[PDB]
């Protein structure tokens, strides 16, 4: 029977070659969503067009609260009411804007969407992924991370707290899933698909810095090492980060 | 003119052995406390006792919350307030307990609040506030030495059993290190850590536990005291480290080094 | 046409648990080796009964000495005198035991000799003569063999640990340098695999405590496993990345 | 009586700075040379005629080879001779040059020599060095190892791999020597430079491109804010701290490309 698996902000970009990858691989699969209603349909459709019954469309806010938990839990719920499982789970939401240090949303909003979408939802949804198990398979989380997460961008410090954060959960998930056969590991890409709205020049000089390629990471590309580590030529893989980044990281000041 | 600092959680312990080793350096201090207000003045009046008006004390929680950056720039602000200027930030007050991922008190959202608020967003809040009071200076223009400290974890990639919490806001705070010292670095503003391993244990922990801790330390197997866990602060906000920053010094006596 | 892989140090274990899963995936290969002459020819002759002329043998010590530089020039020749091509570098040979600081009649020289040759030297001289000899429907890799401990030293292995150091920053400057060429260049970083077949048992299994994962050692295969994914397809944007296959070995605290 | 230190690469530079900040701390110092030898015995001589009999002069080729040990064992004895004791070693030497990977129109030395040189001076002479220190300790003491690493060691620079890989293997043994002579109170520990003092031969434009790089103050470290870490790492308010590598490198390390 179908493993079943949840992607988070799966609409498009990055999240939707994952899930569009995992159901090629035989995965059904919980896409969720916040703001992008219509391509999430639109994703579920296809998939659905390709096997009946095989892509279920949720939606929660990620932003931290009072009520994440209940959302998180709900999200996983979904999955098992859904697909009878929970056998994936990809951290994949993310809010990405600059805070500049020295100087719309007040900075507590800032840190509950910056922080909340990459670090303490991914904590959240990775609790109720676990309780759900316990309390043959391959279950795994697998933790959108960043290659340049020790290379910060200047005035995103808040963004790189919470992937900071997500580097910590990574390894503390790991290392205290382990016994309940759960892997926890990372993809941190580098430069892939930069802003649908960032100008065609800004897009050059992030491409021209890449030594593979002098090009960004394709969507596909990324989808890659996601489903590399959720297989079983993974199995003894767990607290491990895969960057995906054309060697980026590696490239000096 | 003598410089001025801030120290969080300094009633007590590490904060407490910093706070002592600026004032002994010639700093004027803030004391910050939390619930510990009887020994946060008790060292202010030592202080004050050496050398008159130079150790103010400053109550906030640090706990995230909708007013932690009023809060945090009231702290900066208290340091203006008494000294006139603030030269140095010390991150060092910390929420500390487990969070099991899996279960069989607080809410979770609580131990959020508590454990990323003490350990992440109130230094990046007291951060913002202590940049904001440096914008109008040029490092050309002046002489001083501004730095931040961020009390950090030597062994937050080998992380200790259900702190998963507790481990992602001392990964936040090696982020921010980072991000602040880059970011900050055109107002001369260095932005530095210091990594105890095993220093201090719980004063409620078993002697019996202690001693498991103690055993694990390569160097002299035991923990760092308080001073030399102050030590590496007070070089890192010296003039002997005026091109370091981004800088996480480990002082843990080779424990991060040592395998399962 | 099919690729060609060379493989050091493929006649036992690890090596050979690549050798083969390489060969599986349609790959032609190279089996060096030092000592292991007799496993070296079995596995090549294994490998030919399953498709005939897509293994070879190759004998060498990589050592480091003043003839390395040929050895390695001749073990990447090799390799496009048997198939016409040489696709795929694969850094497994390794010499490992301790070196203690402070106080088998191995003079220190030869113990620097053998540990950072075999695990550094070796590894680098290979990967000049590979690109050497590549100075695009290609797909063009190294794959170096690290240590997940490599930062949480094993006592008394001081020398071996700085082979392992020194062959993290090859991996990461041929990433860097080779790239242009469209050579990808990764690690694999075993934590606890195969374990010596004379380790007592009860030594075997402190080690297989310790691993938070199925409380078990890494097979050759499951390493194998992580160095399929780097030179695939699946892996055309993977540079410089070394990938722990360590079952969180590395993250447990003293 | 006053402690005795070992500085390899001394005569000049980084070196130097620290040679001189240990003298001003109270060390007797052995100046460590290859090549410069009338920098050295200039050191010597500054050194002495501000204290008579603490400052002596050791030439050495640190390239690997089959002395090499013989060599650093010289080295270390060198110190207990005119000193009676060895307190502190610091491995400064260093050999700094491009080896590309690939070859297209053929340098001065073969690659073994290359190797010898790039990873005996970064790597094989500290390790020989640290078995002697720690091998001729005798029996109130500070006893500690300072490595000289480098910042940019996982942002290498452009076909510099057998530099790159020395100064990794550099760290290897700070870790690896940290651990194992613990039992013994002999810490070792490093400073990593990222942009210090740039090469003489280097042209005013080249130099100001890397200078230009470094966020804190668009400089490079000058030798005694190198000497500063070196000397703290040494120092009693250090005497918790091993297996540790400082930056000291203005933030240049964290520039993403
Ligand atoms: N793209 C890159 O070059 C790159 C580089 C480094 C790291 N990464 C990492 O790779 C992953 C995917 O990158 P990407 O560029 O594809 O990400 P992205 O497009 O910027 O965001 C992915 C999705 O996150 C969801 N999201 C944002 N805020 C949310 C919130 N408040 N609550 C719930 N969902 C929220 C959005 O869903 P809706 O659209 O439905 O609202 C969005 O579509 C991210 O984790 C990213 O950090 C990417
Ligand atoms: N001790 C160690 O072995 C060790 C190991 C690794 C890292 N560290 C780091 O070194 C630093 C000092 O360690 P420590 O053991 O001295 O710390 P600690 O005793 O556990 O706590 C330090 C102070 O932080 C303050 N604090 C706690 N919660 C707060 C909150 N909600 N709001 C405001 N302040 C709060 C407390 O102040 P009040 O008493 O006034 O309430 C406390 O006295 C910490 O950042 C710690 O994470 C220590
Ligand atoms: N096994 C583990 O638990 C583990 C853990 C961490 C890292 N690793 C790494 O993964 C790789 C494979 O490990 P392994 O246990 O399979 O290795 P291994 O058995 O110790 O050695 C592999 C081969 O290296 C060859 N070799 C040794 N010295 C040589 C020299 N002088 N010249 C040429 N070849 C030489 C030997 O070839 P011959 O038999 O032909 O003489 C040997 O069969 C190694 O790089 C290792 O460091 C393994
Ligand atoms: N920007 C920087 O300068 C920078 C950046 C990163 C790291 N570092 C590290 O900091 C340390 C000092 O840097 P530096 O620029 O002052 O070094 P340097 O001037 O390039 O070299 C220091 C000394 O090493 C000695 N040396 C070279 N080859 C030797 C060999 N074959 N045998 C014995 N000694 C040899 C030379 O001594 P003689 O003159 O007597 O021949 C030289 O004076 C080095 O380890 C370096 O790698 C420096
Ligand atoms: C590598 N990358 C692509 C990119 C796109 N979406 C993402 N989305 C998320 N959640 N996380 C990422 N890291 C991410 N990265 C980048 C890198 C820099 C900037 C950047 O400098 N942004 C500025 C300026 C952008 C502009 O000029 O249009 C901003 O204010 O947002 C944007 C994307
Ligand atoms: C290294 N250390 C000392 C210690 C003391 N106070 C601190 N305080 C803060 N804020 N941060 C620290 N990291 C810290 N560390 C440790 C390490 C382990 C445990 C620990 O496993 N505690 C368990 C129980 C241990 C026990 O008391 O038996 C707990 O539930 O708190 C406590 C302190
Ligand atoms: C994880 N591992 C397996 C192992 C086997 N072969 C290898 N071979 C190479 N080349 N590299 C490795 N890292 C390696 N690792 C280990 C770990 C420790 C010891 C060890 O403590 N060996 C001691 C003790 C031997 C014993 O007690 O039986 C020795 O003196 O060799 C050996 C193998
Ligand atoms: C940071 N730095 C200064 C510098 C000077 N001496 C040193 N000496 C040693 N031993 N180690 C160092 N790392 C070192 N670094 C650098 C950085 C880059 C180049 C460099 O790109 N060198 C080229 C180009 C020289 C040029 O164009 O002038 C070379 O071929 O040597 C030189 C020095
Ligand atoms: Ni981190
Ligand atoms: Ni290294």
């Amino acid at each position: 029977e179908a493993p079943a698996a949840v992607v988070t902000g799966a609409a498009k970009r990055i999240g939707r070659a994952i899930a569009v990858k995992l159901h090629q691989t035989g995965y059904r699969v919980v896409i969720h969503y916040h703001n992008s209603a219509e391509a999430a349909v639109s994703l579920a459709d296809e998939l659905n067009k390709e096997r009946s019954n095989t892509a279920v469309v949720c939606q929660a806010d990620l932003t931290n609260s009072n009520v994440l938990p209940a959302s998180c839990e709900e999200i996983i719920n979904s999955c098992f009411r859904a697909f009878g499982r929970c056998d994936v789970l990809v951290n994949n939401a993310s809010a990405f804007y600059p805070t500049p240090l020295v100087q719309g949303k007040t900075v507590e909003t800032q840190v509950a969407e910056l922080i909340g979408t990459n670090a303490i939802a991914p904590f959240l949804l990775t609790m109720s992924f676990a309780q759900r198990q316990k309390g043959s398979s391959n279950l795994s989380i697998v933790n959108l991370c960043d290659a340049m997460v020790d290379q910060p961008c200047m005035a995103f410090s808040l963004y790189n707290m919470g992937k900071h954060a997500l580097v910590g959960l990574t390894q503390s998930a790991a290392l205290e899933l382990a016994p309940y056969g759960i892997r926890v590991n990372g993809v941190a890409p580098g430069v892939s698909l930069l802003p649908v709205a960032m100008g065609e020049e800004e897009k050059d000089k992030w491409r021209r810095k890449v030594p593979l390629g002098r090009r960004e990471a394709s969507a596909e590309q990324i989808a890659d090492a996601v489903i590399f580590l959720v297989s079983g030529s993974a199995q003894y893989i767990t607290g491990s980060i895969i960057k995906v980044d054309g060697g980026l990281s590696l490239v000096h000041a």
